[PDB]
């Protein structure tokens, strides 16, 4: 951050010379000075580029309306106005608002100019910074001597060793230095929410619009069981979103809770829809509550926003209807709500404290934000025991942080600040919308097949565009009003080999053969369904990669249209079995999945697999604890009914728990396991396409074992 | 990990100029190359530079042994021999033993043998690299598209904001590209142990003498609770250290298991001992089991080894003696035991499979040897169900683990392997051991006081020292024989204000300022004691931090036997309070904390405080779950008699856990409560020297509240 | 303070390339580097130039007496010594009573210890700065802008005017720039005995022997009239 603009070359040598010396000081400082050739120059150079920390420009040739120009992009940067013939009597109170600086020419005056710039760049950077991040940066400038743990004292270990010397050339210096621990009293403690820890955290609530935010190290995992340890003690009762992630489960056999789930929707491509207005309902609750057994009146309630396909509820209905006096969204995947208006209403954060009621979010920081792995935020809205839930956050974080980790949540948080982060969401939202539009207009320009996104039809405006009973893009049947809608980020594309009306159709390209094709050219999805894509249009994605994304679909496109054979379009796949891929093109290994999954009639088995739901003997804890006793065996599949589950069966093509531990299958909760078997034959059929069943155990013979209750 | 080191210049042309044309070639392939000026020259150059890559010199002037000697300390490094005058006789089996490359001297083939070089410093390179690091690295040059979380997209999100910028200068290109997640396929995933998680598993449990190991990013608090809740199904009961870290205590209230204490001994100075050898016999946990309701036979054993002060148990009895299934080995600050002979049978993981019982270590990669915070590791040795310890591990590892610990974690095994890495630990040995015989010189040279270390008398060679009932040097009364052994790389220094017979002397300098003053001078300590420091001599501590710890030392005595202002001697102090500390000296500083400490009598009454165990109303479950229902009340410390206490009780000055939550003081169990009294009063007479005691919460006045059960 | 001298030249790659390293590192933060051929060569070096700010030398080539002999010119005068044979057993009590920093022969090393130097030489001219002036200096190197007394504002007026220019060049900007006043209240007053004002007065009297000290700045015939003032009242002998 050391690229300082020089806009204009006059006729003047009395501007000009002053000019010349003041960019040899600035040189002198380790500045590198640009020359844009005109104000549009100019403002593209700062469009374009974050790491210019100040302009300088000619009053004379250009007004103060310039600066206004620049300081709607980044209100912060420093401008230095150089002043001739204006004097005090031609500045408005609105151009003095402005951060401008202003000097005058003087051969000689070079070095005071050179050195105010310089002051004024470290409080550009100073202002810019967050508390934490900026003492973690000063004390790796500081440079001490450690005897303390971490035991690479900063690095020597590692430049005292030959692969440790590799591994230190990697990762550089300074992140080397910046790993400390408490010993270094300067900074605080995460734990004890101490010095700049403290106004982190208070900076991030304000960020955030939270009344209290906390940092987790070990991701929304452990943000989740936090929360969830906090708010519900053992022997109470739970609302879960059967739409849940893993951690959700791991709390639920951690402790004695008794869960009742919130039954989400799903359309015909396995598409997690939300649930319904029914299920946040007292009436409904209070009669699944009756017909559980050991079931009181739920005290905490947990609910996925988004879906992983980017559906978000309408919060505010949520907080009104559901009478549980602890309500905590899982909102891993939307970290962005508070700064985009599109998103309004549609976040656990947004409005104002519930009466009555305590309101989470749970977000990961790495997920949608700029945030290294395991960064993760807590959110709290309303009245908790702050001691308490003290002793909760402590029970699951290190007493060693990795301070990298708070201070990446620290500087996203900084980032989604001010004019350049309005510019950074706004962006990527834009970006999202023109790829999706420009998917449909290649989609009518094909003449033949062509791939599809998953949206409404006439998109025009920034906004999550809601789900209506009349308009069937969608899928989902018989869907309430102003309840879901589509998140603009989250990008989905549809792959032929389904109808309009829910059913399959003769021909399809199943979406697992176009990923493998985009990975092999670059291009890593995010997640593959039958025949649905997911990209993350996150503030990471440049309009470099979505061209490249659309050059890769395109080429896609034209070798399936050629019929190449496998070995030349996959070789990965060609890799992993020679033998079986020596010749078949790629719409016969296309046609023949699709195939296979018309015949084992995959979407309608999925569906009816996921509407209904297992018994629950016993709560998941009661299931690990058995499991912990050794009180378990293992059977095939084909013995599944009858048997409690003791493990989370997780099936990844629709890649949403199937069963809970404790959980077993009767005969009106036959099609699970009619499923479940489909998956395995699907697994026994093409290498590398291999059906994942978590918490089942690939067993010798192309088949699946499940431990079950003895 | 590009020098080059070329030995000789040897006065005829048919040697010189295809040696110049070889560094010529060299530099166009981004080589760096030195010129030793004799074999001691490049052994020295060697030595210092783990940088090296390769050894280029003439076999007329050199015989082989000269590669045998480069061999000594890295038995990888390439050595290119030139031959002139040699041929193929003159090789013997042990020289082709050696990595050794033969060339020869010719005009226009340096771009070959330049290629040559290259190749073998690649493989030199792979070959010491670890296979999860390398496998990082090279997707790390891949450079790929992604269009999945992490958000940042290798980096992109934080280039497009000024202070995100900031954050990527900092961090670095490449630590932003390794941030990467399960979607890319090809590393495999930490969670399901596949690719090369797998492998890096195994080169871990290979390298740490383990049957199998894992690897943990959430620290060795995570590692704890995983070996826990494997080992310790709800309703069982446990043997746990009373020293031991807060992670236990976290199990403890995670799950509902019964806890039956070790109890350890302590010195004067309130360093932790051991347990003794009578606790580990099965008459007296028999007795203690019948003590306490709700207990039976124990299935799980907890034993910190080593302890904070360096105390390291002879494991052998534990494993023979101890008669319970499953025995956890806390060894967070040894994870270096396996790489040196000093150490054998004081580790968990020393020796063979133990008959009937499964052996646990979980150690602290971050803390003695060279990784990232977070990082720790699991070794078993035993049978374990694989699925069931899978499914605990799970439950407490994050979905996205941050890739650079894991490979940080793979990186200190691979560090610690082959002659560099046991030079690097013996010379650790070697530079700790100095460093008390200079410490021990010094005392005896100073006509006055001086620092003083606590260790044995006559310490020679290397060797873990052994604490005998004759030698009152460790002033543990009525230890056991082979029972306890001191780490030569816990270095304990001692100030005076404690006599040889445990007694408080008049005069006494309290290391808490001592501390403050290095801290002052750049030199940050890992504990301070009330008259004790701790420095670790880790793999990170080389000459130059040794040396500039003894001219800190010295320094804080001649300021000390001056007589200094506070404000010149300690200047953060005195802005902590400048009225308090405006005039005061810093010798009246200390007198008058000796004098604080001598009249409340610190040392006895922590002594007699942790002598005595609080009865146990309820386990730490049971008063966690009635503190999360708001059960619990505040009241002051002179209500601890008669209430249970909430919340685990960790005063800093002695440091372990004092109460734990469910514990409550009696009688008998007074004079606990009588040391806490005093804490609060120690804290209360200095701005700068505030006394902490973890779980309870200080407010106004300058008093601290305790929860209770209602 | 930015002369420092390297002593010796020995014959070794493994320390020279780390030395010749560690003089461009030097180079970079603006220090001067000279060269003396043996041991009575720095000494007499030292001797005759009081802006030498550091001593580098090998301490396989010299024992620490050396340092003793450093010393007993300019006990504050920081010297480095690298090691490569000595450890730290071969260090008496003495020795360390030296201002004495160990360094280590390493390639790559050079921009740290060269930091380590800087931080050194900042230390000394701290140690060696009386209070009042070492304040008067760091804010004449604040560059704050003035509205107050003295009128020509840190000399601006000066640089405004011909003769006024002339004036400026000779005295320099420095003389100028701390030509302030009370209104500067950081560096505290004179006549209130404030600050580093009185630091300075402290300072002195330890200095010369005084129970109290008093700065004039009208000469000893002020001084002379303050003292008889308040010793002789009017009507006295």
């Amino acid at each position: 951050m050391n690229i300082i603009a020089i806009l204009n070359h006059m006729g003047v040598y009395f501007k000009e010379e002053p000019i010349r010396e003041l960019h040899k000081a600035l040189e002198a400082l380790d500045f590198q000075i640009v020359y844009p050739n005109d104000r549009e120059d100019l403002l593209k150079l700062i469009d374009n580029n974050a790491r210019l920390c100040g302009v300088i420009f000619d009053w004379d040739t250009y007004n103060l309306d310039l600066c206004e120009e620049i300081s709607a992009m980044n209100e912060h940067l420093p401008v230095y106005a150089f002043a001739n013939t204006h004097s005090t009597l031609d500045v408005s109170l609105n151009d003095l608002r402005l951060n401008v600086e202003f000097f005058e020419y003087a051969l000689g005056a070079a070095q005071d100019i050179a050195q105010k710039i310089r002051q004024s760049t470290d409080a550009y950077i100073d202002e810019i910074l967050p508390p934490l991040t900026k003492a973690l940066f000063n004390y790796v400038k500081e440079g001490k001597y450690t005897f303390c743990t971490p035991g690479h004292m900063g690095g020597t270990a590692f430049q005292k060793s030959p692969v440790g010397s590799i591994f230190y050339d990697f990762f550089g210096a300074n992140a080397m230095k910046s790993d400390i621990s408490i010993s270094v009293g300067e900074l605080g403690s995460l734990l004890d929410h101490s010095g700049p820890h403290k106004e982190a955290e208070e900076y991030i609530a304000r960020t955030f619009n939270a009344e209290r935010s906390y940092m987790v190290t070990n991701g929304t995992s452990t943000a989740n069981k936090i929360v969830g340890m906090y708010s519900a003690p053992a022997g109470s009762t739970v609302l879960i979103d059967r739409n849940c992630h893993k951690s959700l489960t791991h709390l639920m056999m951690m402790s004695d809770i008794t869960p009742i789930y919130f039954r989400p929707t799903r359309n015909a491509y396995g598409i997690l829809g939300g649930i319904p207005k029914s299920e946040f309902q007292h009436d409904t609750i209070a009669e699944r509550v009756a017909q559980t057994p050991n079931a009181t009146w739920p005290v905490h309630a947990v609910v996925t926003n988004s879906t992983y396909d980017g559906l978000l509820y309408n919060t505010d209905y949520i907080k009104e209807a559901l009478d549980v006096k602890s309500i905590h969204f899982d909102s891993a995947w939307v970290p962005y709500t508070n700064f985009s208006p599109i998103y309004k209403g549609l976040c656990g954060m947004s409005g104002g404290r519930v009466e009555g009621k305590v309101i989470y979010e749970t977000q990961s920081t790495h997920k949608l934000l700029a945030a290294f792995s395991q960064a993760s935020m807590i959110h709290v809205k309303g009245d908790i025991n702050e001691e308490t839930f003290n002793e909760a956050y402590m029970m699951h974080t290190s007493t060693s942080p990795h301070y990298g980790i708070v201070a990446s949540t620290e500087t996203a948080a900084a980032m989604m600040k001010g004019n350049a982060g309005k510019r950074l969401i706004n962006g990527s939202i834009e970006r999202a919308i023109r790829f999706r539009k420009e998917i449909k207009r290649l989609n009518s320009e094909s003449e033949g097949w062509f791939f599809d996104v998953w949206q409404p039809e006439g998109i025009d405006e920034a906004k999550c565009w809601p789900l209506d009973s009349k308009d069937n893009w969608h899928g989902f049947k018989d869907i309430d009003n102003d309840h879901m809608y589509l998140d603009p980020i989250k990008v989905t594309l549809l792959t032929p080999g389904m109808q309009k009306d829910g059913s399959m159709a003769d021909t399809g390209i199943p979406a697992s053969i176009v990923s493998k094709y985009l990975d092999e050219h670059g291009i890593i999805v995010e997640k593959t369904g039958p025949y649905n894509m997911l990209f993350l249009f996150s503030i990471g994605i440049d309009k470099t990669k979505a061209l490249s994304l659309l050059r890769a679909l395109t080429d896609f496109k034209r070798s399936y249209d050629l019929n190449l054979r496998v070995k030349n379009m996959l070789p990965s796949l060609y890799r992993e079995d020679p033998e079986f891929y020596e010749n078949m093109r790629i719409q016969e290994l296309a046609q023949g999945i699709h195939a296979l999954i018309q015949h084992h009639n995959l979407p309608d088995l999925m569906y009816r697999a996921f509407e209904v739901l297992p018994t629950m003997v016993m709560n998941p804890h009661a299931a690990f604890q058995m499991e912990l006793r050794g009180q378990t065996e293992e059977v095939y599949l084909e013995e599944m009914i009858g048997k409690v589950n003791a493990n989370m069966i997780l099936p990844y093509p629709p890649g949403v728990p199937l069963v809970m531990p404790g959980e077993m299958l009767t005969e009106e909760s036959r099609p699970v396991l009619e499923f479940l078997q489909m998956l395995c034959e699907i697994g026994a059929h093409y290498p590398g396409f291999e059906t994942d069943i978590h918490g089942a155990y690939r067993q010798d013979g192309a088949r699946y074992t499940v431990k079950v209750i003895k």
